[PDB]
């Protein structure tokens, strides 16, 4: 077997394991519209890895398999990380998370050459895989209102992700989100800190940490091009 078909049968199956765990995931929510948004990644993952099945020598349409695969698997953390909380409002920022993972891939599947698509789900995916360690740091430290914080500053990022989508070629975009997703992993990087000392201070530094974080993703909502930077 040659390298090329090596890779393909190691996407292909890579996207059948992907697939079913969005399934599992989906049918444990109960929500009728996250089965749905399962439903969704299952048929993207399929129609990506039948392409590759047919002809595995195209490098544009294994990268496309490759991108919708990771778009799954960061969608699937999501729904988990959901459920784990057992938070409503929680559950719906997955949602909305796995539904731009949804529509992002959708539009890759149907341009698998387009650099500027696959630049959108890309930092899409890193958006939603650096929301649910947000929300699941902020879950950790059992207050109302790091979580709430958190909460704002996930909303922010859905925001500045659906620009993204739905204008992949608008480098302006694309540097809000960017800048945006920075914010966060700082977020996720001052909770750890925090939660990893016995300093009563640094708890009450995380919260102020987290509102600076969301603080500054609202300034870059407001100057996306950063003129005033």
């Amino acid at each position: 077997m040659s390298s090329d078909e090596e890779e393909a049968r190691e996407l292909i199956e890579r996207a059948k394991e992907a697939a079913e765990r969005a399934q599992e995931a989906a049918e444990r929510t109960g929500d009728p519209r996250v089965r749905e948004l399962a439903r969704e990644l299952k048929r993207l993952a399929q129609e990506a890895a039948e392409e590759v099945k047919r002809d595995p020598s195209s490098s544009d349409v294994n990268e496309a398999l490759k991108l919708i695969v990771e778009a799954i698997e960061a969608a699937v953390r999501a729904l988990e990380a959901a459920e784990r909380t057992g938070d409503p409002e929680v559950r719906e920022l997955a949602r909305e998370l796995v539904r731009l993972a949804v529509e992002a891939a959708e539009e890759v599947q149907r341009n698998p050459s387009s650099s500027d698509v696959n630049e959108a789900l890309k930092l899409i995916v890193e958006a939603i895989e650096a929301a649910v360690r947000a929300l699941e740091a902020a879950e950790r430290t059992g207050d109302p209102e790091v979580r709430e914080l958190a909460r704002e500053l996930v909303r922010l990022a859905v925001e500045a992700a659906e620009e993204v989508q739905r204008n992949p070629s608008s480098e302006e975009v694309n540097e809000a989100l960017k800048k945006i997703v920075k914010a966060i992993q700082e977020a996720v990087e001052s909770l750890r800190e925090a939660e990893e000392s016995g300093d009563p201070e640094k708890r009450e530094k995380a919260r102020e940490r987290v509102r600076e974080a969301v603080e500054r993703a609202e300034e870059v909502q407001r100057d996306p091009s950063g003129w005033l930077e």
